[PDB]
């Protein structure tokens, strides 16, 4: 599968793709205002993400920091990014079906559409000013809007025994981005795409 990774933000992001314990296509790459980045995903990949980092310096050998999705210092990632970070995810050729979604379970750091380029099914954005609008105790001091599991470690936010209701900062996500999943539990935003569709996602997509 193709996914085009486009930043229409006005400044650069470091663009990363994982799925957890391997990189997806080389892993990551410096985006400017208005790049565009093609990869290829191996079709059957299960828990594929894609996210943007900001602030990044990194030096020859690729190694560095970023102030949002940091992934181990690298500017090729093999893992998933620190939060704060939107993140498109997705599951392709699960018997048949493709699953993306964007969710705001590991925070908020820049806005995003996650569409496709085939046929069949529509596509989700959350593109609502989240850091500035981001509660006192959620903001990130290096940028973005942290989720409440991040920031306090509790059973309730973190949903660690399977049981958790919304809170009163998951609905702060949900009600600014409703196409997002805001806590582990939510109701599914999940969409469903035929087996092998190609996709776009693009960081700023309104602004």
């Amino acid at each position: 599968a193709t996914f085009e990774i486009v930043n229409r933000c006005s400044y650069t992001v470091w663009a990363a793709a994982s799925k957890g314990d391997a990189a997806l296509d080389a892993g990551g790459r410096q985006l400017n205002s208005g790049e565009s980045w093609t990869i290829n995903v191996e079709p059957g990949t299960n828990g594929g993400k894609i996210w943007a980092r900001t602030d990044c310096y990194f030096d020859d050998s690729g190694s560095g920091i970023c102030k949002t999705g940091d992934c181990g210092g690298l500017l090729r990632c093999k893992r998933f990014g620190r939060p704060p970070t939107t993140l498109a995810e997705f599951s392709l050729n699960q018997y048949g079906k493709d699953y993306i979604d964007i969710s705001n379970i590991k925070g908020f750091n820049v806005p995003m559409n996650f569409s496709p380029t085939t046929r069949g099914c529509r596509g989700v954005r959350c593109a609502a000013d989240i850091v500035g609008q981001c509660p006192a105790k959620l903001k990130a001091p290096g940028g973005g809007c942290n989720d409440a599991c991040t920031v306090f470690q509790t059973s309730e936010y973190c949903c660690t025994t399977g049981k958790c209701g919304p809170t009163e900062y998951s609905r702060f996500f949900k009600r600014l981005c409703p196409d997002a999943f805001s806590y582990v539990l939510d109701k599914p935003t999940t969409v469903t795409c035929p087996g092998s569709s190609n996709y776009r996602v693009t960081f700023c997509p309104t602004a």
